[PDB]
């Protein structure tokens, strides 16, 4: 069917503080990416273990179409397993069931364009379990909204407000942090990739997942015009997180 | 008087294209701030012409309390004039009437204590007119949400997502751009200031407006935890822009 919107806080998927979060993020391997494309442990869709995500948020709120509260299970069409992939023991473990999704590809301004690919999956956990992500030297990025002058010329018009990447940090970082889920709770997992080379698909639902590339162009300079169809995807904010029944999401 | 939320696009206040905008911003005078605290032309509240804003967005959508749409004039209590201040001819011109507002002070929780003051005013234009802002070498900033590792140590927990300033640019910039309003249309004006020294008030409503400071600390390093009462103010996003009847907004301090 049609899209529905999430209302409520987005929380870290971790027991102590369940603290709110205000951005989706993406973990970048800058340790072993030269050897071969980075393929690590994490949350993965169905049997496509190459599409690993380290960004999962708990959703304790509710979902609406217009003024009406809706149940993502009732609105669902397709479903598939949301799994944990462990590269150390090569074990794929079912975490829950996907009921909604969204996907988007954002292209930069101007010639020689760059793509951000984003896929979001709304799923309900059916086990209570925890895991740590893998250890490797990393960067981290999220999409930000940037006000900037209109031209290189000194004299600006009304400032542009466009997307850019916050890409951190110069110091060394490892993101081997803990996630914990509770059976029955609702989560969103974000697969976000800057400048990917390859995608994998859940062909039955025409649902894309970009893979982490071995190499990528400068992430600092590019700018993305913010389009109406990028709203709700998680890319530029967590505002108005929007999901579609699986198989009914927009094409990429 | 409870709060209501705006649903719809925020558009540049300019008559060519009315293009959507996705952040509020603040113009910073880095030309003449040493000689005197910068006091330029712009949108000002009532008779407090020192509180000039260059960020006004048109709101063509609707306002809601829950599922019910509301008319901000009907929900209103306090009102005051929203004016244009022209430093060249020293003329204060009434643009419209304020019907709703919001205000907030974001305070850092690190060693260096830093405040961002934000005030928003929802007003209905009563004339159709336009103006340009003043010419001075300037900076520009908006609040951004930044994902970052948890400590200075190598090993991070679940990334923090905090507020920081996008503060641009190294090259020369002037923001003498045009704003244009149409009578009957709804607008929000944002007064946002980093590290202010002074505030002015509409005492009848205990509504604060920070003034542009003569000097300020480094804007790049500070980070602000994003609090629930910062949501809806325009500071970190234009998501769920929230307004209160004038005089019923949250206390500033
Ligand atoms: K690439
Ligand atoms: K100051």
């Amino acid at each position: 069917g049609d899209a529905y919107v999430y209302r409520g806080p987005c929380q870290e998927a971790a027991d102590p503080l369940h603290a709110a979060r205000y951005a989706a993020w993406s973990v970048v391997d800058v340790h072993t990416n030269h050897t071969s494309p980075p393929r690590w442990s994490g949350v993965v869709p169905d049997g496509q273990t190459s599409a690993w995500s380290a960004c999962t948020l708990e959703l304790p709120g509710a979902f609406y179409q217009g003024a009406q509260e809706i149940d993502p299970v009732a609105a669902a069409d397709g479903t598939f397993a949301v799994n944990h992939w462990n590269t150390t023991n090569q074990k794929l473990t079912r975490l829950g069931t996907a009921y909604g999704c969204n996907q988007h590809r954002a292209r930069t301004t101007g010639a020689e364009f760059r793509v951000i690919s984003v896929t979001s999956v709304l799923w309900r956990a059916e086990i209570s379990t925890g895991w740590n992500y893998d250890r490797f030297l990393a960067k981290l990025w999220n999409g930000t909204i940037l006000a900037e002058p209109t031209t290189s010329h000194q004299d600006s018009g009304i400032p542009l407000t466009r997307g850019g990447l916050n890409w951190v940090r110069s110091e060394n970082t490892v993101y081997a942090y803990r996630n914990q889920i509770t059976a029955g709770k609702w989560y969103v997992t974000f697969w976000m990739t800057y400048d990917p080379d390859e995608w994998v698909w859940l062909d039955q639902f025409k649902l894309q997942f970009a893979l982490h590339p071995a190499n990528w162009s400068d992430p600092i300079a590019p700018r993305w015009d913010i389009t109406e169809d990028s709203l709700g995807t998680g890319l530029w904010s967590l505002q108005d997180l929007t999901f579609y029944p699986v198989g009914h999401q927009p094409a990429a």
